[PDB]
């Protein structure tokens, strides 16, 4: 209300959940901060492979959200939003009731758009998913009837994928898990199909050697390799896979058995986001400026997934850029603190920062990381590392995130660079 | 003097200059500050291999000091100090006067000790060094003497050694450079001679996969490499090296004819500071706490090469860990910083923060780099790099780091991470 405006954060993920507290905490008691999410729980993503694979529970990476944020004075709604009316200022729920906001700031992540490849959706067919808790549970359910009826293996990533690394980690340590069963050797075949123009191009043009040392890896793990691939459809337990040249002709068509399977698949922008007309480019992305605002609606903000990205590269296969957790905390701080500043009279001049992107993948007693800034070579960073202290930090990260969503972020979020001092 | 404390900073190198001006800075008008050294000028002594092959000049690396300290108020005088009076505070020149101070800060460097190896002193034999401008010039000199007459060369880092990363860099740039002259089948044999037990320890048990990448280097130059050496002397123009086992039995001895070498000398406090009864180590390493003040005379800081740090491991050759810029600037800091609350009633909580390492070498297109810490494995980060970017990275930060020597620092100066921003 005027004077007392009331802030909604749509979706309580890696950037909402951290946008709610911050939100709370920079606008004290006189503003209202609402969170709205699909699910009543918390899940720490780069944790789901491993579930995937039965290295984690549920219960290690997932927590019920509303106390945390109520004993913080922020209100949750446990409910997915159906419709955004950006006129009205007015979100549609799920269950019919209607939310009012003077200022909006979206956080849906991604829309895993399953559709794009007939069959591939985790309920249709043999080809799972580890991008969520519920997705890589069932991802282990298929592996454990996998390991009961053993047959061939298919990981990879789509057509339009921009997040490559969960589907190494996910083959890697499906191979790892095999040998420590002893059951390695009654797999067919393992092939590891992806839209990538070259192996550890990671949407990325690659950074530091993980071309030379991802092929390494599949190749030690007596996984099959191919690149530049688009999978057609998948049915009667097949994946249709076209391969082609740097000039997208058609090189080869391949028809994959599938016992077991996991691809990456491409994100567009949620329905209900992508449904507001003149807010979200063909994608569903959100399109926002340097400031995080949506440049259709002043009071609109997003973060995350959700925003759109320009590309700097154009594969012959369709592949997108990563978004990654470092990335999107500072533009979750640049949309609070411009929204603060919204409410206080003057324009935000806060940014997102440099680009840049982050990852660590564990497999099991050691890990790979990499970071590369910004996004256009020759870039100021760009190093790739492997070993035991990088799942050290995988563990270290994962125990952190997790207890300051519950214990709530003031807050320059990363300051656990501290550990110069 | 009384209420106006006189602060002497000893040696104008990496992190005297520097702690000059934060000093000056810091104190403001009503403090006396005065910068000691050997030199007249500054040098940029990660150049010093470049210039050791003539890719380099002086011209580019060094400056006359006297006017840019002296415009910010700081009293510059060019002469080195012969001994150091730490009961009376007084400072002996080399040309006789002394030098009364309220607080010294010893930022001497190393003290090239050749006297550990008979005939190493590169005005005594054909083993040169790249340590100082000086010496690199000279180095050149003797490169373009091999050039006339081809012969063997030998390049490495003797026993008690803790910078050998340059040792790689001139090996490698050398190798480069004879092969853009077109004499590198003219050189009867190049052979790298090392202290450290395996290559790639750089005196830090290695980073990142630094024993794999040097080990292949060095293998395409087509040189020979020997570790766990030390050398016993430099005599007729032939090193005579002593290789051990784990257990320091030697396992051969080595007659090496040297047309041209360069070998990385063990370090040891310069003579004047080492003279100062009981404040150093038996190597003359200053003795000086987390906040950079020496455990005998409250009124003495160091930083830099100068302080002493303990091992933490102890190789069959000895050994060193090195220390770097980053690290010698937070030290630096810290002193300023504890002198200055010295000055007004509190002792200075200020410390130097956690143990790394971070160095560049720059081949000529593409460089490599590493980031370790803390000093202790498992690290935090263990990071290893190659690539033209590290090449880009080593020429901005000469340039930069020249720049703000001329300009002034006030100054947290590792501001220059702002490129996240
Ligand atoms: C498998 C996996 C591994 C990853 N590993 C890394 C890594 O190691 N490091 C890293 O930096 N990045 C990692 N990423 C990338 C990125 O950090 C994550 O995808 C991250 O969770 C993105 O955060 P987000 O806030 O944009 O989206 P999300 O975390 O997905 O949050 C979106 C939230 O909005 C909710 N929502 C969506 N639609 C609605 C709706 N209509 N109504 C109400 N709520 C809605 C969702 O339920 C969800 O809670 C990983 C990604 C995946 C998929
Ligand atoms: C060849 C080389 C390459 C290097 N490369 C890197 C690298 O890439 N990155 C990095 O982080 N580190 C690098 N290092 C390590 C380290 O950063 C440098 O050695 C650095 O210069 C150390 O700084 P310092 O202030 O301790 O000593 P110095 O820079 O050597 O300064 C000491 C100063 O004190 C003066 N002095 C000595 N005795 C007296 C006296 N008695 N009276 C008056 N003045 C005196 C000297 O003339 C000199 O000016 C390199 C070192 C060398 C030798
Ligand atoms: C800073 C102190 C450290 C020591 C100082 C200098 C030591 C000399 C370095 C020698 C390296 C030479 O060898 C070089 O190594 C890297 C391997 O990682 C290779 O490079 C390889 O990994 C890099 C990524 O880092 C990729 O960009 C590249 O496509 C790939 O081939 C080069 O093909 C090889 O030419
Ligand atoms: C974070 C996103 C990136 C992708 C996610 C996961 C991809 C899978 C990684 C497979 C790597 C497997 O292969 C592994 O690679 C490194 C090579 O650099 C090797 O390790 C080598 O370099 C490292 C340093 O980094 C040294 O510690 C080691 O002694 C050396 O052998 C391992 O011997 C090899 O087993
Ligand atoms: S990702
Ligand atoms: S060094």
């Amino acid at each position: 209300m005027r004077g007392s405006a009331h802030v909604v954060i749509l979706g309580a993920g890696t950037g909402g959940m951290p946008a709610a507290y911050e939100m709370k905490e920079a606008l004290g008691s006189g503003h209202e901060v609402t969170l709205i999410s699909a699910n009543d729980y918390f899940q720490f993503v780069p944790s789901n492979p491993w579930v995937g694979v039965g290295w984690k529970e549920r219960d290690d990476i997932a927590f019920p959200i509303r106390h945390y944020v109520e004993r913080k004075g922020i209100h949750f709604i446990a409910q997915s939003a159906e419709q955004i009316d950006a006129e009205a200022q007015n979100i549609t729920l799920a269950d019919g009731n209607t939310v009012h906001y003077d200022y909006l700031m979206i956080a849906t992540g991604p829309k895993l758009a399953f559709e794009n490849v007939p069959g591939s959706d985790p309920h249709e067919g043999p080809v799972q998913s580890i991008a969520t808790v519920d997705h890589a549970e069932r991802a282990f359910a298929e592996y454990q009837a996998l390991l009961r009826e053993p047959g061939p293996i298919v990981i990879g990533a789509m057509a339009g994928a921009s997040c490559f690394g969960p589907a190494y980690e996910y083959a890697m340590i499906v191979a790892s898990d095999l040998k420590k069963r002893g059951m390695r050797d009654k797999i067919p075949s393992f092939t590891f199909i992806t839209s990538e123009p070259y192996i550890g191009h990671l949407g990325i043009q690659g950074v530091g050697d993980s071309k030379g040392i991802l092929t390494k890896g599949l190749k030690e793990e007596g996984i099959e390799a191919y690149t530049n691939c688009k999978v057609t459809k998948v049915e009667d337990n097949k994946m249709y896979v076209t391969q082609v040249d740097e000039k997208g002709e058609t090189i080869k068509e391949m028809v994959l058995p599938v016992k077991f399977g996991m691809m990456i698949p491409a994100f567009k922008g949620v329905p209900a986001v992508a449904g507001v007309e003149g807010l979200c480019n063909p994608g569903g992305f959100v399109l926002v400026d340097e400031h995080q605002r949506s440049k259709k609606y002043a009071n609109i903000f997003a973060a995350g997934i959700a925003i759109a990205i320009p590309p700097v590269e154009t594969t012959p296969v369709p592949t997108g850029a990563p978004k990654t957790g470092y990335m999107i905390e500072s533009m979750v701080s640049a949309a609070v603190h411009n929204i603060k500043a919204d409410l206080e009279g003057r324009k935000g001049e806060q940014t997102m920062g440099t680009w840049n992107a982050v990852c660590f993948a564990d497999m099991g007693d050691r890990g790979a990381a990499f970071i590369a800034l910004p996004q256009l070579k020759p870039r100021k960073v760009d190093v790739f590392a492997y070993g035991r202290w990088v799942h050290l930090a995988k563990v270290a990260f994962e125990k952190y995130f997790i207890r300051k969503m519950k214990m709530g972020v003031s807050e320059p979020f990363y300051e656990k660079v501290l550990f110069k001092m």
